[PDB]
This record gives structure tokens, sequence and C-alpha cells, in this order.
């Protein structure tokens, strides 16, 4: 269920709602949360 986006921040928004760890990379218009490791 990757979140569609363009920039990085755009991903952090929805990425935070799912995982506090906003640290992610928006590639191919897809948001892939890295998660807390």
């Amino acid at each position: 269920g990757d979140i569609k986006c363009s920039g990085t921040r755009q991903c952090w928004g929805p990425c935070k709602k799912q995982t506090t760890c906003t640290n992610s990379k928006c590639m191919n218009g897809k948001c892939k949360c890295y998660g807390c490791v």
C-alpha cells in the first residue's frame, strides 16, 4: 500500500501516520517507509 507522492516531505506526512519514523525515500511515485531499526 505504498503512498503516492513526488517529494520527500510529501511522504513523511503519511509515513508518520503509519510509522513514527518519517525517514523514507519517495521513488517511482511510491512511498517506502524505512521503519525504526
